[PDB]
């Protein structure tokens, strides 16, 4: 649970690092670089939870299972 | 065009603080889910604007 | 299992036609729909077999279990 | 673009390599890992003929320049897709 937390308390972080390099007139390949990183992190905190879900999904639901599945093997 | 983004990131940024409330408050995961990807869209509405901005008047700036 | 045949025989003759599609010089965009086409349907068998393998061990075991650690890789 | 084709060749030939593991049924962890591999050879192919679209549509760019933006379009699938 509080493993969620912090990771999603450094994408928040990033974003206001984002912020200060537009502020600062940074290069655009720069923030889309960044932007990219808080993109794939907020993705990765997406992939454990479905991953947590499904492992207490298979022991116990209705046709929302398919969707963890369909997200796996979109990932794998 | 600098405060369009800022203001954009800013949403995100307290989108991130919102999904941390949401699991400390342990709510319905799938909620969770459709939320961050509602942060990680909005992530990619800005790198997409960021983009189209300049490669109309771009030198070179690239990402896969 | 012989569900199957007839997503895959399709998959088959949809990269025939993006080879085509590639040897006709056609249209980029059109070349990546037909071919992310082809890759959505081999992910929903992917998706089926999974899945059906995951209700049959419900039931009726390890099977389930690296069932489960299979889509974690 | 015979690199494309060489490739998608192979994707349709063990699609056959597939549909013949189910016609012995061969169970069916290997017949995912075979299809895992149909599919990331597939992707692979996806982000090859985006990249080198890309870099046509940024160094060999259209004459008329509201039609060039579709340099918008391809970065739109570029990002979501």
């Amino acid at each position: 649970n509080s493993k969620y937390i912090t990771a999603l308390k450094r994408s928040e972080g990033q974003l206001r690092g984002i912020q200060k390099m537009i502020e600062g007139d940074r290069d655009c390949a720069d923030i889309v670089t960044q932007l990219t990183a808080v993109r794939s992190s907020v993705e990765r905190v997406i992939e454990m939870i479905i991953t947590e879900n499904l492992t207490e999904c298979i022991n116990q639901d209705d046709s929302e299972a398919q969707k963890e599945r369909l997200e796996k093997a979109i990932r794998y």
